């Protein structure tokens, strides 16, 4: 495929201005077997040239270009190649080009994807075009700053539904096909054009008119999955977003209708094609899941909806602004979740999941500025981008930020814009100087630590208060400007819980900033210098506040300050400032009202329990790890047993046990729940919980390959196959690890997700000794894997098999010795990242036994 460079795109954009595409797709052969390889694609493009007589090109990736006709002249396409496209010599002022080609389906979710379903034989298609794979379906100037209208017409097998960006009309052809004529779209970038086609099950709803017109809504999924799709709940959350964004952005939904389609083998998660959003099928839940998965699905639904304005109505000029596109949609989705849905605690989720991913990534040796240069198409973090964007909102002011956004949307509608265009609208709205701001926040790496320096009188009121900021590390050590809030918490007189008794908001700059507003204010029991989680930083506490956190974290009433305390404790553990055994004690608590057992936010419970298992396996001193896991598994069994029957908390406690190093008593209890002899009342032991408990029994030698085979026969599905592959990898024998290693490293015929699933069961915290010999085999065999497989398939093998299990200096020495060699750069990067994790675990283990 072509590697369109930025300069090439700029040259073409200076020259051309595209009015309209008329696309005709002949998919009548699309319902056959695996051999069907191509479909008919006719494109008519009307565009203008600013220099008559000039030359330019148009992109297309097809097997055969049958006909190309520019302004009525037949072009020579005998020498056509996918990488070169079609040359357009001797351009006129106004041009019309007609191309007839044969484009091919894909098995990679690049371009037009084709997939066939076993349950019923159904054949399902969908487009994935971001970044520049629109050219695999139609002839186009495939770059985001040459917007055009599209009129799409598809002839399809008569039982297929067809969905596109715009609404359409269907006509029976009398030849076993139907013809789908879609309205001309509003102007949009090529990467946002959509086609979804197959025997999809359909549900319909409508969002009523609110200056915003009525919006027709649809939801589509594979026929085989329709029984599991909770369409009513998806439509409620969809309607909640459309009532929110118009008011927040001041601009009504820009397109006519809104379809959301769940599609098979989706690599991308979700994709904001205008009026036709595509979703990964993991968002259709076949088993009982906790409320956190529903929340995360709602966030992604609103993420893609926000892109209808930011991304689709106004689009980046070039892909170096991809970060901003995603970052904004992340912020806007959480804004909408809190403002419009049942997920009112969604900033707690952002602080605990998104921010903690941002920090971890920022502190890697691979760290880079949020706004990287993108010179080409293969040159194409977001967590940090989202985090930094939230701080940009705080610094500008929310009210000013939204006011600037309406200005931006109005000014650039149906057109393109850059980061600088946004920053200018936000400067005009706020009075701030954002030139300085980007240089400090978007072109730098690393984190500042923020902590209070305080003094109190006899009555407990502040006599002085400042915020201390450390240099940005890893990076250039600059001090940033932060708009933050300082929160003071103290006992509630009616309940005894810790509640907020003061907040002040202020600009923090430099190494130290005094807060005169706090002089005379009672210091309470807990001071948070990043209260409301406004800025991106490493927050630290004064001595008394840290003691209160350790003693009474479960007592904090509001979920966001409580989550910020869980985050602080965790990031202190990662950084070797809090002992891994002290994090574990804090999490496990001593009573029904302390520690994570008293945490009401189910997303926090799951995340904190995961981090605790990281602290035990990776950060606890090896001499103490057996006792730590004895404490963890016993506390979790007691929490699962005490939990309310059928509740999310009960399920989360059982799921955490399934990932743990377990003693006999836990194994016996778990066997009883799986086979029914001694069930946990209320616990729904459905298909995916069965796999979870079976995998745990397998990992501890309590179930053999017979039982894996038995569970696979009761769950003969693609998902079941993957969970069965993980279980076979988990078998704690040298023979099973050798087979799994060989299959993951050397079998390229196996499908991608099956290779993924094999690797996912290679590691287990109770099997460290079994895997010792694979530290050396990793570094001996990684170059061969990188050479043999493509980078997309090699990367998950390299990341997933890195021996993060072996926390030892010998592992660092083998990684060091490998780094001394000549290896591909991208591969050195991944080994560097894995090496850094082990270094960090060694420092934590050193601190823990101290
Ligand atoms: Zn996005």
């Amino acid at each position: 495929p072509p590697n369109l460079t930025r300069e090439q795109a700029e040259q073409r954009a200076a020259l051309l201005e595209v009015q309209s595409y008329a696309i005709e797709l002949d998919l009548s052969a699309g319902a056959g077997g695996p051999e069907v390889e191509t479909f008919g694609s006719t494109t008519t493009v009307r565009f203008r040239s600013a220099t008559p007589g000039a030359e330019s090109w148009i992109d297309l990736v097809a097997a055969r270009v049958r006909s190309a006709v520019l302004n009525g002249v037949e072009l020579d396409v005998s020498d056509y190649d996918e990488s070169t496209g079609i040359r357009l010599p001797e351009l006129a002022a106004d041009n019309e080009l007609v191309v007839h080609a044969d484009c091919q389906y894909t098995n990679t979710g690049e371009g037009l994807h084709r997939f066939i379903d076993p349950v019923d034989g159904g054949v399902y298609l969908y487009s994935q075009f971001e970044t520049a794979d629109a050219k695999r379906m139609f002839t186009c100037f495939d770059q985001p700053d040459l917007k055009a209208t599209y009129q799409i017409t598809v002839t399809a097998p008569q039982d297929w539904k067809v969905i596109s960006n715009a609404a359409g009309e269907v006509t029976d052809t009398g030849e076993g096909t139907r013809r789908h004529v879609f309205d001309t779209t509003k102007p949009m970038s090529t990467y946002l054009v959509a086609l979804v086609a197959g025997p999809y099950a359909e549900w319909r709803d409508v969002f009523p008119g609110d200056g915003q017109d009525e919006i027709p809504l649809g939801i589509y999924c594979r026929a085989s999955l329709a029984e599991h799709l909770d369409a009513e709940r998806l439509f409620i959350e969809t309607k909640q977003g459309f009532g929110f964004f118009h008011k927040a952005f001041g601009v009504p939904y820009p397109f006519g209708k809104y379809d959301q389609c769940f599609v098979p083998e989706f690599n991308a998660g979700a994709m904001e094609n205008a009026g036709c959003v595509t979703f990964l099928e993991d968002y259709v839940f076949r088993s009982r899941v906790t409320g956190y998965l529903y929340e995360r699905r709602s966030e992604t639904v609103l993420h893609e909806m926000a892109h209808m304005w930011f991304g689709d109505l106004v689009t980046m000029r070039w892909w170096d602004d991809l970060w901003l596109n995603e970052s904004f949609a992340t912020w806007a989705s959480v804004l909408a979740q809190v403002g419009a849905t049942q997920y009112t605690n969604a900033w707690t989720t952002f602080a605990s999941v998104e921010k903690s991913w941002a920090y971890r990534q920022d502190q890697l040796p691979s760290t880079h500025p949020v706004a990287a240069d993108i010179p080409d198409l293969q040159a194409v973090t977001y967590a940090k981008g989202a985090s930094v964007l939230k701080q940009l909102v705080a610094y500008v002011g929310l009210e000013n930020f939204l006011a600037g956004l309406k200005v931006y949307f109005d000014r650039h509608a149906w057109g393109n814009a850059t980061l600088d265009d946004l920053l200018v609208a936000l400067e005009e709205a706020s009075g701030r100087d954002l030139s300085w701001w980007s240089a400090q926040w978007l072109q730098t790496t690393g984190l500042n630590m923020l902590r209070p320096k305080l003094a109190i009188d006899d009555e407990g009121r502040f006599t002085s208060f400042s915020v201390l900021q450390s240099p940005a590390r890893p990076g250039a050590g600059e001090h940033r400007t932060h708009r933050l809030a300082i929160g003071i918490y103290d006992d509630d007189p009616a309940t005894g819980e810790l509640v907020r008794t003061h907040r002040v908001e202020l600009d923090v700059t430099g190494e130290r900033t005094e807060v005169p507003d706090l002089v005379g204010v009672h210091r309470g029991k807990l001071v948070l210098v990043n209260d409301d989680d406004l800025t991106y930083c490493t927050m630290r506490l004064d001595p008394q506040s840290l003691a209160t956190l350790i003693d009474r974290i479960a007592d904090i009433q509001e979920s966001l300050p409580r989550a910020l305390c869980w985050s602080t404790a965790w990031e202190m553990t990662r950084e070797a400032e809090l002992k891994a055994r002290d994090f574990v004690s804090l999490v496990l608590g001593s009573s029904p009202t302390t520690g994570i057992g008293a945490e009401s936010e189910i997303g926090v419970v799951q995340r904190v329990l995961l981090q605790t298992q990281t602290a035990l396996a990776s950060y606890a001193d090896p001499a103490w790890q057996p006792e730590g896991w004895r404490r963890f598994a016993g506390r979790l069994l007691e929490l699962a047993r005490a939990a309310e029957p059928g509740s999310d908390h009960q399920l989360a406690f059982v799921n955490s046990l399934a990932g743990s190093v377990l003693g006999e008593e836990q194994i016996s209890a778990m066997r009883g729940w799986l086979d029914g002899t001694a069930p946990l009342e209320g616990l729904t032991v459905d298909t995916d919980l069965r796999w979870g408990l079976l995998q745990a029994l397998v990992a501890h030698g309590a179930a053999g390959e017979a039982e894996i085979d038995a569970e696979l026969e009761r769950d003969q599905t693609a998902t079941g196959r993957r969970r069965a592959e993980r279980a076979r990898s988990l078998i704690p024998t040298p023979e099973a690890k050798e087979k799994a290693w060989q299959r993951a490293v050397h079998d390229d015929q196996l499908p991608n997700a099956i290779s993924d699933a094999i690797i996912s069961g290679f590691q287990h915290p109770g099997q460290r000794e079994l895997l010792a010999s694979y530290v050396r085999r990793y570094f001996d065999e990684i170059d061969e894997v990188w050479h043999r497989r493509s980078s997309e398939r090699a990367q998950p093998t390299v990341i997933g098999l890195f021996p993060s299990w072996a926390v030892d200096e010998d592992t660092v020495a083998v990684a060091d010795r490998w780094l001394e060699g000549e290896h591909a750069p991208a591969l050195r990067r991944l080994v560097s990242e894995g090496r850094a994790g082990i270094v960090r675990a060694l420092a934590a283990r050193e601190f823990d036994r101290s």
